[PDB]
């Protein structure tokens, strides 16, 4: 149940680097690697956005053991859920038992630039589109002919011809209680991120997951409880704090992060923050016991799949540090 | 610039097999390998449809030399043009100089079941969509900020952050003179298929490509002129003939192929064809000299990139035969 993984940051690295880093994750003992799914990075200057599905396939072909998936992909606006279904069914066939689809309700930054017409929908409709799309994708993963007449999406006699016998597991990202309950009800997996305060995890997210599971008569023990642990570990404490600079946009409000449609405007807002405000969001440590105590909290709070997001450009260095300094402590 | 290639038939093989077949192509001396892009196969029974883009990335990671591309992908309906541009830019970064985007105007078979609302648009619109979508993806591949307000597609301030310098070559499929002229004007490459009669190639397609290049003040010599060669070579004459049976749907009329939206309806129409009729579309040969002479006609007519489509389930057999019997004669 306890798994240790690596977050491959498409917002920060070009395609070949993003793939090699994930390969290095396996070399260094990681159980999983997850890739963000962006059309546009958070920053204009020095941002990247390699296509997530190409990363998954290239990494799958180069690895033997890593569990691979999106953290996370929005299957509802720029993407056609039927094509996403095909894509993941195909990767499920290529890399058996090694693929998951992580899903999210979306961010304007990926969607408005890519041609979505009119106003960025309110939360109710984005949440509503996500539930429906998950329905449709799973109906397709059955491998049977599908007639689907939803409020957002249609299918008439569609089949996925190549799909693994048990389909494709779905992990659901939630920043609040409403989607977390949905994840407890409907997800094979639950995704959240660290550093937003204990109350969020203990009082809102985990009770909502548990209550969703209860609502659908499910064992909560059966849901993979995954978190992206924002960690900046370096024996040089000056480097540990400074390394967080690139990730300044993640320190903006949820509202700014999901409604700002332009990287230029995003980066403007984000570079108003001093480094010591940005570091609020990150586990900043240069002692490994200090580091693992802080990571240990999430475990205590009910998360079992720990996906490590290190902020610096030197990812190979984080991975060496992780394998020698943190992994032995974290595994117990 | 004679090039010999392999057609990987997504409609006939499962995902893992499709990828290993294209790896075996490289092992057998091929310069390129190209994949069909389907959501739904021609046949319901025995049919497959692995995701084309996952095939390309998995094959790319496994190979060193093959040119890789779609033959062909419709970038106008179920696919978002922006995302196709991102996907291919990413792949071009992963496999420098080994990626091309093959494009077509589409077929109802991939589009109607996958949830296109309303009536399958007439040719004028499909062509006009293709032209516009190709324009938009090319603007994105520049790497600059793009504002695009087409008749069908929209971008408001989109960039692709990861593009190779020297872009993504776009190859344009045509079955008639109108789109062939467009391939002439706009295409890095031109795609057609064999066995449709001398006059189509010599009087319709090739003159249209030349006309297009001339009207765009471009060299026709510089355009890659790719044909899928439908060839059933086997020293056993029984196999040479019978191996074509699976490809009966390809001997249906053009209107049927691009209009029938259900593989069950497609298969039924195809199953009413006699083997004699199917054979018409294929070079059926059990002698290497005769086979190469038949393939050589297309070289005489102006085609230079010969992508071989063998109809049998035993694709490894074909590849071995191609390597020992066909390739030495074809290279000249
Ligand atoms: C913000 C909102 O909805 P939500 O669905 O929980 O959160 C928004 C999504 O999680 C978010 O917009 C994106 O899909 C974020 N998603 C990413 N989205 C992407 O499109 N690409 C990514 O790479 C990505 C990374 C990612 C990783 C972890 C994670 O938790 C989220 C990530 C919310 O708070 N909703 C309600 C209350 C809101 C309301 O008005 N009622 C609730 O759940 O209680
Ligand atoms: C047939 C029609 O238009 P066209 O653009 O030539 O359409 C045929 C297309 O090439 C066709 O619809 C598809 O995109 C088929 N296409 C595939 N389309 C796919 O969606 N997936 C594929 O895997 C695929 C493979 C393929 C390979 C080679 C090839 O040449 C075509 C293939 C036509 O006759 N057009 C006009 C005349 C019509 C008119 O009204 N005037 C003309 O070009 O002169």
């Amino acid at each position: 149940e306890l798994k240790l993984g690596y977050k491959a940051s498409a917002e920060q690295f070009a395609p070949r680097e993003l793939v090699e880093l994930a390969v290095a994750a396996e070399a260094h003992g990681m159980d999983s690697a997850t890739v963000s799914d962006h059309f546009q990075p958070w920053r204009h200057q020095g941002g990247h956005a390699p296509f997530s599905l190409s990363w998954m396939t290239a990494v799958g072909e180069r690895t033997n053991r890593l569990l691979l998936g999106t953290s996370v992909l929005t299957p509802t606006f720029r993407y056609n859920p039927a094509v996403i279904a095909q894509a993941f069914a195909t990767m499920g066939c290529l890399y058996p038992n090694r693929v998951f689809l992580g899903v999210g309700t979306g961010e304007a930054l990926n969607e408005i630039a890519t041609g979505y017409e009119g106003a960025w929908p309110e939360f109710k409709e984005r949440f509503a589109r996500l539930r429906e799309s998950v329905g449709l994708m799973r109906q397709l993963w059955s491998g049977d002919r599908v007639d689907f007449d939803g409020d957002y999406y249609r299918l008439k006699g569609a089949s996925i011809y190549d799909v693994p016998d048990g389909g494709v597991p779905v992990y659901i990202a939630a920043g609040g209680p409403a989607v977390a309950k949905y994840a407890g009800r409907a997800g094979d997996g639950f995704i959240c991120t660290s550093g937003k305060g204990e109350e969020l995890y203990t009082e809102k997210l985990m009770p909502a997951v548990r209550e969703g599971a209860a609502a659908a008569d499910r064992s909560v023990d059966g849901i993979d409880k995954m978190i992206e642990i924002k960690i900046s570990y370096d024996p040089d404490p000056e480097l540990a704090m400074n390394n967080t600079r690139f990730w300044a946009p993640l320190s903006l409000t949820a509202e700014q992060k999901h409604s700002i449609d332009d990287p230029i405007e995003m980066e403007k807002a984000a570079d108003a923050l001093p480094i010591e405000q940005i570091a609020k969001r990150w586990i900043v440590a240069s002692d490994p016991d200090e580091a693992v105590e802080k990571v240990g909290q999430y475990v205590t709070w009910g998360l079992n799949h720990l996906v490590f997001h290190a902020p610096g450009h030197d990812q190979r260095r984080f991975l060496e540090l992780f394998q020698s300094d943190l992994a032995p402590r974290l595994r117990r």
